[PDB]
């Protein structure tokens, strides 16, 4: 029985480029988390309490996703390397602009996963593609959700009354098409 | 005991023009179903989740109506003839325009039933008029309902804020005058 | 943020050949639905009430599968294109012949999914392969189920007594090997 | 306020031909009742206990239908005239032959109602057509049911094993397509 780079018994070695890509993706998830925290603060500063609660929960969810990836590296007997985290964007001219950044952040999180997926396929790492499959599934739902929230906010066309209505939807937990 | 055209024991023969009219009406119900599916998709594409849920349910209801008619032909020992189904309309310039097509589709479904009803009366087919009576009753309620939804959407006069409010009514199941 | 062909925010563009293949597959699911409806009617005409109830439920299930695909296109910000639907087959010389068509229809539904799957792999569309994976899993179970029903009906070898016994199994919901 | 022929206050006079037709129809219902009793006895004599229980219940149901008609005449302030009742048929060569007589009896009961219906329409007696409407509805279901039982017995093709299976279905209350 061989020992992996993190010291645990090694079921199968992992290509170092794939390892680096997973460690980098963990940073992407952590950065999405602090970005959603920053968005929750922006909404709270404008009394958009429902949007604030939504993004506060998304920040915690994205952090959980990052930890889920750290656990996979542990399971593969690979080292984690928690990286410096950039400061998030913190200023937006409108809720519609913020929601566009949020949608792009969600799509970019999926692109990061897709990049890791392709590397695993090139290295025939079927454990990693299996691990990623349900995360891509979740990303489809999150992209559908964020397209819904962005599209609904854009439909409001900057009308405060419509934005108050949507804010109350989010406070109630009405955050998807259903 | 005679055998009917579908092979079962025949309680009373049915005029072939009336049979053809019922088979055609089943197509009308099936076409209303796929039309409501198309309308549900149009609403989902615009984040009108309550309208989407409403029309998704109406599509399933109209299909059930079609099956209800197929069961009547079985009960009368008559052959079913499931027909080619046209593609539905799929593009509208506004929710108000979509709701006008929906109302017209409901009224046209009733006109189809009325045409079958008149043919049954000309042929003294009292089983068929009795079968249709409760379906006409249901159509009165559906026409009242769709006039309500169309009228409420028109009252909104294209204001996104009012349409968001109505959308949430539909999501909650508030779809009739009550 | 770019807008997709259906107007929603676009997480990632989809190759038009893959889009066409998904729209065509939706037609396959809708056609399986109306085929199972036709089979349910054939069984009802012969007093095979358990087979009638089984195929009535399968028709509703296949329609749900089609709608599930329409929702995926919405989630990917792609246009739906609901197509003309052919009339189903409606005549069979025996229950065994009907069950053979049913098995073939289920296998052909899987082949359609497999064709879409291969196109997604050629286009590196990992969202689509992830979306399809559980549907292939369900198809394995449905193929196993339909091979079971077909094989059991063939074992009966046209004996009405055995077919009545199997009919009652289906009425009770005994439709798989278990 | 005028008094009707049975002595009660008269809401609206009834044409004597229509009255005679209703009194005759009551005899038809009573005759269906004793016919089903005779059929229940025939089945009991052959140990077909499920068929016996079914027809015993149908005999009681048909009697209830007759009483329902006597109550309508009371409600219309018309005289009842309970008539001599013929002896039922009591001999059949096979269960299939018995079931054919049963189906014909059910269809003939509907024809009797239809004859009364047409007379009421000629006399513009809307109370009577309204009274008869739900009874025709029930007849559609009974005709569907008896076509089901007859067709299933014919499918058995005289095989005692299949007839025992069907007998047990009836004992369990499985008497319709469902
Ligand atoms: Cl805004
Ligand atoms: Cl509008
Ligand atoms: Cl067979
Ligand atoms: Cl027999
Ligand atoms: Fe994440
Ligand atoms: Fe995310
Ligand atoms: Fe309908
Ligand atoms: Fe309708
Ligand atoms: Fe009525
Ligand atoms: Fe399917
Ligand atoms: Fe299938
Ligand atoms: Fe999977
Ligand atoms: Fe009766
Ligand atoms: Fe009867």
């Amino acid at each position: 029985v061989a020992q992996g780079p993190n010291g645990r018994a090694l079921a199968e070695s992992m290509n170092p480029d794939l390892l680096s890509a997973i460690q980098q993706h963990i940073s992407i998830e952590r950065y999405a988390s602090v970005t959603y925290l920053a968005m929750s603060i922006w909404c709270a500063e404008r009394e958009l309490a429902g949007f604030y609660q939504f993004f506060d929960g998304e920040a915690k969810a994205e952090q959980s996703h990052a930890v889920h990836f750290t656990q996979y590296l542990i399971a593969r007997s690979q080292s984690n390397d928690l990286q410096t985290l950039d400061a998030p964007r913190q200023n937006w001219d409108s809720l519609a602009s913020l929601m566009a950044t949020a949608f792009q952040m969600e799509a970019d999180t999926t692109s990061s996963i897709q990049s890791v997926y392709a590397l695993a396929e090139r290295n025939s790492d079927t454990r990693t593609t299996v691990f990623l499959d349900p995360l891509i599934e979740a990303q489809i739902q999150s992209e559908d959700q964020f397209a819904y929230l962005l599209g609904r906010v854009k439909f409001a066309n900057g009308d405060p009354t419509a934005l108050l209505v949507i804010d109350n939807e989010l406070r109630a937990g009405q955050t998807q098409r259903g």
